[PDB]
Formats: structure tokens, C-alpha cells, sequence
């Protein structure tokens, strides 16, 4: 075991779901997975492990902003042999065509954070997703007639922002979606050479300030998580 | 309510005791308050209205992390009213000297985080508590016979650092606890006209290498809940 | 006409192919474009408009390093209605498993240099392709039957650099290749609503010390000229 | 001995009091000192030690400007043993409510140096004051009926700022003091395992442009002494 | 030969004047020199050798912009022996009393690229001229009886800049022009220990938007050319 | 009066030699001026006014480090109408070919200061001596025959550097003397539209460890003031 998950090796699928909601991990192991069992509660960070269309899968909360996620991607990886982590997580749109309950990709993910500079010797780490999982998950999306757009998330360091001219910026430079964690995800992924991707449903918009219930967040993004699943598939054919 | 608080104005005190973990808060909540009601659940992130020795106190988890606790605990000053919050989590040492188990206080915290740079005009902002929050918390610890170190905490962006050289670093520096949390309390107190103020246990020693356990994390740090919970009272005397 | 482009407005075709070098892209127009005429010619940077597979299509030199394609690309699109622009480049290869000649494919582009900082408040852009340029180039190297590799390119600003140990940070951050462009493209696509890609052929092995000859990267890096062109051709399907 | 100070080992006390204006320092030992001799004057920097209630204490001005009182608390420390410094400096008020003549007490020092980033690898260090001393000075405050403040001061880089915009910001963070020192007095006594405090005399009104001449600064800054003097007696005390 | 230059060590001469432009180097060695000889032309860079009054002296493009220019005299220095570089180039003014055509020499080359910090350990470094080049360029233009100011250029990274506020902050600080290339140049010549020197000609008021054609920038700045290859003839005399 | 200086506008020259140390401008007032007289004195920075072969000259110290100096050199500037600053200095060695008591002349200073990046937009502001100046003070050697190093002084922010790594960096970078003032000077000089230079006399050697004693640093670096005074008659005259 470790400090932050009471499980042990193998009680993990090789592929993770993975929302900062743990009450969301609980609803998509409970609603999308056969045989679900929970396999850490650590903090209440509920994790589980299922099946879905006979593969093994796996479903675990990931905790709010960069710090957290990279404490429970880091241990997946390198405790439990994990290889693909795929982010089920919401957003908050900036651009004005992207819309609440819209599915975005992040290819990549720019950040506020220190997190790569400190990594990569304080230069520009281009945070990115894994290829094949980007393409599997349009493909998944596509195949369901889900619209999806594939581009920049923002991975905000402060929800209440202290400069929020900086929306703007973001808009202007096409970023599809800020959330608080891809870009942390996908520098641990580089880091211990594994794979990731974050998908995540608009939940609120930034600029007109349509916002959705927490129940709503915890229960109801189905799409998301359906084109994730399809899309761990489609990556074991290839 | 908040997007992360399903709470009412009102349902919270004016100083709310903030461990990490939210079962930490639940078992605080359970063992040392009276009349303990829970007041939030929102991704499973528990807090607790109570009375300590007739005095109303909350008990709230805050997540891991600067950009989670950030969130937590500006909802509760600019939502909720809180005026005081009193971190009260765990620490790995450095220093060969700090124990598992010794309390520490932090006065200061040093960061590797951007938040305060992001505040701050990209200068030092110098992240400290409360002082007369961290006099009435040594002075708790006295009265108790707790032995304390009132020093700088450095608040990590990385648990699993790529960069282990810089404990040593830290050590130098007379750090007495590692966590990842009190520079960014500190930073939204500042920002937001609050008070703050982090104790911590020291659960990992980590140039040794020594670990407690999640179970140890979460039920049986019990001095620094008790220094904690005497500094309010002490904090609210007339003229303190 | 610009300071840099001695062209006239209609003088491009909306997608443009650029390599670094200005005769790879007379190679490019006089061995895979029909009817190419010449456009500009400032500086010795030539550019080229004429048909593929009945497409119309440009093709002209960025020069060397982020500062000058920098200027080139925001012309193209600011001055020249230029939408989609493909740089077709060499790189140096810093993975034992990365071959000289293997095509690889920029989906980003980390970088040394501050252009994007400059632009981002100072804060981490991930300089990225369009998505759907990106899928194109890799189904128009499957169509081929060519290999390739989809990842981040390592944009550097110092070819001969004081800091070499940079490079096993970029291998173990799983760089595919290192050039001296992508980042500044991207980062103008981005500013300026327009759409990019880098795809390179690798030139120099960094580790090994293998290195191709001038004429080799001029006239021979036929692969990815063929990839870029059919990607056009893909990416213009509708519904795509 | 030292390039900057003209003593031996054994002439200062183990506890100095530093204002960065010789004179005041020279002010102080004729004043409130009993038997001070003059024990160095390189480069005009006085600084004297005699007895405080029979008290061995020194007294010695550290110039202006982090990179001027850096090189003497330096020496002070690692060539003449001494244990703990307290600046008795001026400083300049951005809040409205803090006015001039009022002390404040350093327990943090903001920053626009460079400095510490140097020492902690471009990290934020909390460049704080010694915790015991801090306490020691505002009780010896509140026994001779001087209200102060306990919080942030901001070492300033450019007396003449270029951004005075940034007082505002200091303002809205809490900054009781603008000065040009404590930041690096407190990474010089971590870096060196001493233990320092910056108490500041308000001289100037940075908003409302009211400055004292450079005689008060000089010669009427007592009860900042008065409680330095005094937290050097109260910190002796063996368990305090 | 390099990747860059195919031409042998003996074909250049051991000073090296270098526009961007490897057109304007072929009208410098067609109508400066005697006997010009065409030494490289990859990727289109021209260089050229002839002589200047019997004095052997070399031409040769750079391209555009820090990185590209870089490597070209870098490859002058480490592999082709040369001493001393002497970049005649073009500038936009932001001074109103600087016009164009007016010429105008670097000493010192602020930037806003991050190449200096990569080599200096991210501090600041000077970027500067070799003291006898700039005396014997200054000297040279007051015996053609040519006028010209001396003082800080400014090497951009970005042409078409997100921050034109920057330009009033450059005028403010006295920049007399603005290329692209000078701070790069002196870093390489600074790290192999070597001398450059950068003279320019206003091609671009940046505050008016006055501006000359491709064609003017290419054929006609004569006087910073007979500057440049009289500095040469005077930097060579014995105890200059 | 200012907050540091006791003068009245008409008591300094339009041109000041300013040494970090008040008594070596002492010296320089008592041995190289005529009839001088103290016109200041406030925290005993002691600064003189009197006439070199007729022409009205003033000396002042300036303290030691970029926060102390700008203090003065602002003060000078923007209140007592100066236009021309010539630092007097000492500095330390790290080329094995500069010896103790050679004279170096700044026409630029590097930092490890945030000074000038706090003026210029986080950008590498170049901080340079006035070319003229620079000229004279070199001819003026030369007449002379003292042998004069002119090119980039080092501006330090810690004497007792955390990195000693650096001065290798510097010695590499041809650095010709590390001192702590130049680049803060240069950039008040540059912000306030005058003019500077820096002269140093090496007074001990970083490599070898070489040392010169107080008493010699006060009162025998005579080469040096004697070429800043010919320099000032020099760049008086007409045309120069
Ligand atoms: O407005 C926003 N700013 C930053 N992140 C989010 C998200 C996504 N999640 C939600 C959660 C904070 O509410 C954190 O895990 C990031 C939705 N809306 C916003
Ligand atoms: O070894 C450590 N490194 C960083 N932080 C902590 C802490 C403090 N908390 C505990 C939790 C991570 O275990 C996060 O909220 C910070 C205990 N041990 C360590
Ligand atoms: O070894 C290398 N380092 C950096 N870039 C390149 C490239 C790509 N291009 C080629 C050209 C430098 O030769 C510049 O445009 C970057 C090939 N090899 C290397
Ligand atoms: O207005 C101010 N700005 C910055 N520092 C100070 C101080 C403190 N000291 C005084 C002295 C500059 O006068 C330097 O040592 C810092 C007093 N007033 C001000
Ligand atoms: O307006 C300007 N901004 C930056 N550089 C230049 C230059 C100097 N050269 C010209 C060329 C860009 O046109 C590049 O090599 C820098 C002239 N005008 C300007
Ligand atoms: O070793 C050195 N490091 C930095 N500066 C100096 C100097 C020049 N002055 C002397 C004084 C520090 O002793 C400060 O004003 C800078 C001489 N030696 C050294």
C-alpha cells in the first residue's frame, strides 16, 4: 500500500478512468461496469476495478488541481502498472461557440503552474496527450454521432483567479477548455513514459456564467465517459 | 451553495480547523466537538459544525495540494464569512533532528509553487501566518507541554519530486516540515483580508525514509487537534 | 508586398508547404507541383504556387530558426489569406530508437526560446498542430505505407548549444525529434486563428553523431514531401 | 581582519543591533548603551559594543540596500560568532491606517531581489525572522505601552521604484513596512544558521508623501531601541 | 564543410562582414570588392571573398533573427578561423530624432530572447561589442564625415510583436535601433572568444511607419559598408 | 535636501567620481582637487566638491551594492542637475591574466540583479557605460602609458556568493572584474537619460586569493582616479 491508496498490485486494470470527483468514480463504476469493486477509499478517494465488454477496467478519483492528480497518476503508474490514464473530467468554456454539456479533447494542455518548468529544466514542455488515445477517442465519439472538439485545455492553478483578464488570452489562443489538472497528467505520463488523455464535458461557462448543478456534474456526463470506454477498445484493436 | 461547498451562510464558524483529509475532519468532528452536525459533502469533502468547551468550531478537509486547499478556504472566507483557518495536517521532515510525530508550526512557508508569484507581480511574496494565531498555538502547545518548532514549512507542488536535491536544500534552510498546502492558505489570506495559520505532524521522515501508515494519518494525530482547538480559545480572549 | 515577400495578394494558395530552406522548396515546386510558377524571391526566400493532383498548393522557404519562419508564417497569413501551413523540415533525432531518414510528426512542439511566454502571459503555452492536419499526415503515411512517429518536437533556439545534457532531458521526456521551428509556428497559428503542422525527416542522429550531407536534405527527404502533399488532399475531403 | 570590519574576534557581542545608518548606530551606543567603544570604522561603517544592564551588546550600521547589509551580517556571523541580529531600521508606509513614527516588526520579509532566488534554487523562500525573537520584541512592546505592528515587510530593490504601482499591491497584501533590507538579513541568517528580526521606525508616508528630515532619522528614533534593547534581555531568558 | 557553409577552412577571410541578407552580401562583394569569389550558397547563404585595398575580407549572409544568425557565426569561428565579425545590417528607429538611414552602432545589444540566460546561468549578460571595433567604426564614419550614435540596439525576437508597448519602453532607455541579431551575435563571439561588432542602417521608422523598399535595403546602404571595411583597415593597424 | 543628501542644487559638479567608499572619496578631494569642501555627510556618505586644472569637479561615495548606489546616483541625477557619473571603483579578478592593481573599464556590467529586468519588462536590458566616456577614459590611460583592460564588468548582488560556480561562467564570458554597483548604475544612468562609466581598480583576485588591505583599497588605487580626471577634460572638449 501506499500513503494515499490501500490497494494492492493487480487490484488495478492497466487503464484508468479517471474524474477529480471520486463520487463520480463511484457513478461510472456503479452504471457502466459489470462486476465493479471498490479497491481503495483512502481520504475517501473511492477507486474501483470492473469489467466492461470483457475488458478490464479500472475507474479513481483524482482530487482538485495539479498536486493531487499527479499524486495518484504517479502511484498508478509506477506502484500498480498502469499504462493509459484517461481524465473524465468537466470544464469551464471561454470561446463562445463551445457550449455547457459540449465534449472537449485536450491534444494538449498549456498551465499556470511551475510543475513542467521544474521538470524540464524551466524551459516550454508542449503537455500533450497520447496520439492514439486522442484519435480513438474522436473515433469512439464519431462512431456515437457525439460532436467533440480536439485542442488546448488550460490548467489553471487558482479556480478563483486573481487575473482574469487572462480568459481572454486563452480564448484568443483557441483553448478549447480550463480544468485544473491535464497539463499535470500528461507531465507525469512524460515523465514515467506513460500514456494519457483528458476528455471532459463543459460544466460551466466562463464568460456567460450558465453553470450546472453539482448533482448534475457527479451524475450525469454520460457521454464522456461512453466515448472513453469505446475508446479503450478501439486503442486494444490497434 | 458554492460549486464545491453545499453549504449556507451561517452553517460554518468564524475559524474552521483544516486537515488535507476529510475523514481527519470527521474524526475530528467526532471525537473532540459537542453537538458536531456535518454541514457539506460535495465530492466527498466533509465538513463539521460543533462546540469545543462551548466555543463554535468547524472542522473542514481541504484536499491535497495548493490549488485545492486554495479553493476550499477562499469559499469560506468570501462565502461563509470565515475569519480564521487553522491548517492542521500532516509534514515529512528533513532535518535529521525532527521526528515522526513532533508538531510543527509554520510562521512561514517557502514554495515551489507559481500562486504567489501569479499574486504577487511575479516578486517574493513572503508567505506567513497569522502571528498572533501562531503565538496562541505555541503557547497552547506549552500549557500542554507539547513540545513545538515554530519555523518555515515548505509547501511541495510535487510529492514525487524530480528534483530530491532540493530536501537537502531545504534542510540548509532550517525547514522544519515538508507539505503542500500552507503557502497557498497563506497566499488566499493575505489576498482575501483573512487569517491563517498551519500546524502539522510530521507523518514521513524523508531523509530516512520512514512512513506512517494512512490509518496513523488519519485518527491518531491527536496533539496538534489539541493544540489547535486550545489556541482558538486562547486567540479569542479580550486584548490577546 | 511585405519587407519579406515580393508576392501580391492571390499569389499563394490557402495551404503552404515550408521547409527551412529555400532550395527545398524549388525542389518540392519542380519535382511534385505542376505549373509551378515563382512567386518571391526577397532574400534568396524563394516560393512557389502551383498544382498537385490538380490541388492548388504553395511551397516556400521559413529560413532558420523561430524568429524567421516567425515572420514568413505571420505574412502568409495576415498579408496572404494563407490558412493551413505545413512545415515540411529535418531534425536531429535524440532516441537510440529514432533512425536518420524516419518521418516523425510534431502534435507538439516544446521549445528553449520565449516567443510563447511573451504571448502567454508568461505562463506554459503547449504549442500544438491542428488536430485534423495532424490525423491527415498520419493516414497520408499509412496510404504510403511509410512509418512515422506522432510526438513532440523539441524546438531549440542554439543548434551548437552550451547545454548538451538537455538532450537526455528530451529523450527521457520522449522528444522525437529536435528542430528549431514548430514551437514559433505553432505559437503563431495560434495568435493569428490559423492552423499548422510540422512534420520532419530526421537529418542527424545527436547521440550517435550520424549526419546527412547538404545535397541529402536539399534534394532526398522525398517521404515526407509525399506525406505533406497527400495530407492536403485528405484534409480537403468534407466532413473530414 | 575582514575586508569590510576592522575588528578582532571577541569585540562585538553575540547579540548586535543593526540600522543601516552608521550614525544611528553611533547615536545608539552614546545613548543607550553604558561604556560603548568604538570596535571598527572601515568605510565609515561604525559599530560599537558596551553593556545594556550590564548586558554585553554591539551595535553596527549595515548601509542600505539587501547587497550592503548582506556582506556585514555575513561576517558578523561567520568571522565574529554572533548569534542573533536585530535591524533597527526605518521604513515607509503604504496603508493609510500606519503612520509615521509607528513601529512595526518584521516576522516576513517580500522581496524584489533576486537573492534569495539564488540561494533556493528560483523557489519562493518565506525569508522570515526568528519566531522567539519576534515574540520577544512585540512583549517588550506591549510592557512599555508601544503599540505595534507584527506582519510583512517588503525590502524594496529601488528606493526610486520605476513601478510605484506596486505599493498599491503591497497595500492590498498587508505589508506594514516598505524598507530595503530585512529580506536579505533573513535569508543570510538561514543560509548561515543565525537568528535575525527587522524592527522598522515609520520615516515616510509613501502615499501621502510625508517624510521626516535625515536628523529625526538619525537621532529620534528611541522607541524602536528601547524595545530592541529590551527583547535582547527578555530573549536571554533560559526557557523562554 | 558543415551543414551549413560547403566551403573549406582558408576560403574565408579571418574579419567577416555580414548582412541578413544574402543578396545585399553579393551586392557588397560585386561593388565593395575586388575579385570576389562565391565561397557557400547552402540553403542559399551566400558568402563571398575578394579584397578591400589588398586586404583580404570576407561577405556572408546570416539570415534573420537570433537563432539562424547564430549558427552561422558560430560555424565562422569554430571552424573557419575567424576573428572578427562585423554585422552590417538594417533597423527600425524608435527614437523620433533618429531617421532612416541614419547609422547607427551597437556597443551593447538588449534583447528579448532567452539565449543569454541559457548560457549565463539566467542572469543578466551584457551583451557587447568588442570596445576597438566600435572605436575604429566610430572613428572610420567621422573621417567619411558620416555621423552616426553609438549606444544600445535592441535584438527582437518577434517582428510582428504581441508587445508594441515594448517599443516605448526601448525608446525611454535610449535604444538607437532595432534588428534582430546583434545580442546573439555578441553572446557567440562573448562563448568562443571571439569580436563582433554590429553597425545598421535605418530601414523602418517604428514610430512614424515610414518605411524603404526590399530593393533600397538590398542595394543602396553604401555608407554603413564603406564605414564597416574602413574599421577593418584601421582595426589592423600595429598598437590601435 | 534629500532623505541622503544635506546639499542644495549648485553644490555638486555637473560631473561626480563616485568610489563605494566615502573615505577613498575623501581622498581623492584632499590629494586631487583643488580647494575642495564637504558638501554632504548625511550616514557619513561623505561627498566634496572643488576643481581639477581649473574645471569643477565633485567626488562622492556611493556605499557598496546596486540598491545603495541607485539611491545616490537617482538622487544626483534627477536633483542636483548631474550629467556624467564615473564610478571609481575596486573589483576582483577571475581572469589568471588580470593581476591586482590592473585598471579595468566597464563599457558594459552583467548582473545577477533584477534591477534592470524590473525596469525593462523582464527583458535583458544591457546595461552599458556611455561610449564617449568609455573613450576617453581609455585615451586618457593611454596618455598616460597605463595599460587599460575596456569590456564587461560582473555587478554582484552577494559578495559571499551561495554560487562560486559563477565567477568560472564569468571568466569564460571574458568578464574583466566583478564588482557590485556598475549594472545599477548604468541602468539609473540609462533611466534617467544620463550619462556613466565604471572604473576599477582590481583589488583582489577570486582565483588565486590574492588580497590588497583596507588601508591600500582607501588610499593608493591612484591610476585610477588619475585617468577618470584626464577623462573629464577630455570629454569636454569641443567636437570630441
Ligand atoms: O471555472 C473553472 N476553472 C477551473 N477548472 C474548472 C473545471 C474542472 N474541474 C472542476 C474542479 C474545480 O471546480 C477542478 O477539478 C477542475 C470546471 N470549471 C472550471
Ligand atoms: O513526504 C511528504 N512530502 C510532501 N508532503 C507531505 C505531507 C503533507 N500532506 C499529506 C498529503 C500528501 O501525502 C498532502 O496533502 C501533503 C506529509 N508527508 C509529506
Ligand atoms: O541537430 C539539430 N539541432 C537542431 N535542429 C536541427 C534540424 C532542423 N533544422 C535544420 C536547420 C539547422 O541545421 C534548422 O532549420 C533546424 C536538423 N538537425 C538539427
Ligand atoms: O520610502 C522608503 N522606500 C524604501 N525604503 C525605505 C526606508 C528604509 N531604509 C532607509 C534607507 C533609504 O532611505 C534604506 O536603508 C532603506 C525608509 N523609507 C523608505
Ligand atoms: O522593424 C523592425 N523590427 C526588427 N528588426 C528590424 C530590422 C533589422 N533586420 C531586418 C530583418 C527583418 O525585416 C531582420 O533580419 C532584422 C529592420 N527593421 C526592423
Ligand atoms: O570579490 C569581490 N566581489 C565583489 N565585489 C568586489 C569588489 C568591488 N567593490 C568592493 C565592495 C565589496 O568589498 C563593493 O562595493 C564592490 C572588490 N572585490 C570584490
Amino acid at each position: 500500500a501506499t500513503p494515499h491508496i490501500n490497494a494492492q498490485m493487480g487490484d488495478f486494470a492497466d487503464v484508468v478512468l479517471m474524474p477529480g470527483d471520486p463520487l463520480r468514480a463511484k457513478y461510472i463504476a456503479e452504471n457502466f461496469l459489470d462486476n465493479a469493486v471498490q479497491v481503495c477509499d483512502v481520504r475517501n478517494m473511492f477507486g474501483y476495478t470492473g469489467t466492461y465488454k470483457g475488458r478490464k477496467i479500472s475507474v479513481m478519483g483524482h482530487g482538485m488541481g495539479i498536486p493531487s492528480c499527479s499524486i495518484y497518476v504517479t502511484e498508478l503508474i509506477k506502484d500498480y502498472g498502469v499504462k493509459k490514464i484517461i481524465r473524465v473530467g468537466s470544464c469551464g468554456a471561454v470561446n463562445e461557440g463551445i457550449k455547457v454539456r459540449d465534449v472537449v479533447i485536450g491534444m494538449g494542455a498549456c498551465t499556470d503552474s511551475k510543475v513542467n518548468r521544474i521538470r524540464f529544466k524551466d524551459h516550454d514542455f508542449a503537455a500533450i496527450a497520447d496520439y492514439k488515445m486522442v484519435k480513438a477517442a474522436e473515433e469512439a465519439a464519431k462512431a456515437r454521432g457525439i460532436d467533440v472538439k480536439v485542442g488546448n485545455l488550460f490548467s489553471a492553478e487558482l479556480f478563483y483567479t486573481p487575473d482574469p483578464s487572462m480568459f481572454d488570452v486563452m480564448d484568443k489562443y483557441g483553448i478549447v477548455g480550463v480544468e485544473m489538472e491535464a497539463a499535470g497528467i500528461y507531465g507525469v505520463a512524460a515523465e514515467y513514459g506513460a500514456k494519457a488523455l483528458a476528455i471532459c464535458t463543459v460544466s460551466d461557462h466562463i464568460k456567460t456564467g450558465e453553470q450546472t448543478t453539482s448533482e448534475e456534474r457527479q451524475n450525469t456526463f454520460n457521454e464522456m465517459i461512453e466515448i472513453a470506454l469505446d475508446s479503450v477498445l478501439i486503442g486494444d484493436q490497434a
